[PDB]
C-alpha cells in the first residue's frame, strides 16, 4: 500500500502525479407521487478509472452510483444504490449550486454543480478511502409534461481520492471512461 498521506502539488507518485491537494434525506424523493407529479430520471454514474491508478491506490476500477435527479419548485438529489464495491449506504449524491431561465414553450434549461461521493474500504490495509466526483452538468425540464432531459456534463467529471487530484504521469486522466446514462442498478 503506497503512502499517499504527505504529497505536494507537482509530486510524482508511482504512475500518477498530483495536480492538487485541496478538496473543495428528504422524504419528497422517496415519495411516488412527488415523482409522479414531478420531471424526474434515474441515471447510473458508470466510472471506470484506468488500470495503473487502480492498481497503485488500491481501489477497484468499476465505480456505479444509481441515483435519481427531480425538479420541484429546486434541483433535488439522491444515491439510490451504489455497485457492491463502495461500502453500503456511503453513496452521496449532492448539488451545490443551481442556474436555471425559462425557455419558452414552458420549458426550463439548467446548469448545476453536482457532487458524487462514496467510500471504499481496502480489506488488506482496513482503511476505508473517500472517492469523490465533481462535474457541472446541464438539462432541460418541462414540468407540464413532466420530462427531464439531461443534456450533458460540461466540466468535470474530476475525481478526487483520499482529498487528492491525480493525473497519469504524461498529463493524461485517470479516468478510462464514464457514462452518466439512464438507469438503475
Ligand atoms: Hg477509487
Ligand atoms: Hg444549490
Ligand atoms: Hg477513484
Amino acid at each position: 500500500a503506497p503512502d499517499l498521506t504527505q504529497l505536494v502539488i507537482g509530486q510524482t507518485i508511482g504512475p500518477l502525479i498530483v495536480d492538487a491537494i485541496d478538496e473543495p434525506a428528504s422524504d419528497e424523493l422517496s415519495d411516488e407521487k412527488v415523482i409522479l407529479n414531478q420531471p424526474s430520471t434515474r441515471r447510473i454514474f458508470n466510472l471506470v478509472l484506468k488500470d495503473a491508478f487502480a492498481k497503485f491506490v488500491q481501489c477497484p476500477k468499476n465505480i456505479k452510483w444509481g441515483v435519481m435527479m427531480l425538479w420541484n419548485p429546486a434541483l433535488h438529489t439522491k444515491v439510490l444504490e451504489t455497485s457492491i464495491n463502495l461500502v453500503k449506504k456511503s453513496g452521496t449524491f449532492i448539488e451545490d449550486h443551481l442556474g436555471w431561465k425559462n425557455v419558452g414553450d414552458g420549458w426550463i434549461d439548467f446548469k448545476a454543480n453536482v457532487r458524487l461521493h462514496g467510500d471504499y474500504y481496502n480489506s488488506v490495509t482496513e482503511a476505508t478511502s473517500k472517492i469523490s466526483v465533481y462535474m457541472g452538468i446541464k438539462g432541460s425540464v418541462h414540468v407540464a409534461t413532466k420530462e427531464f432531459i439531461m443534456r450533458g456534463i460540461e466540466t468535470g467529471p474530476t475525481v478526487w481520492y483520499n482529498g487528492i487530484r491525480y493525473q497519469m504521469k504524461d498529463g493524461t486522466s485517470i479516468i478510462s471512461s464514464w457514462s452518466f446514462d439512464e438507469g438503475q442498478l
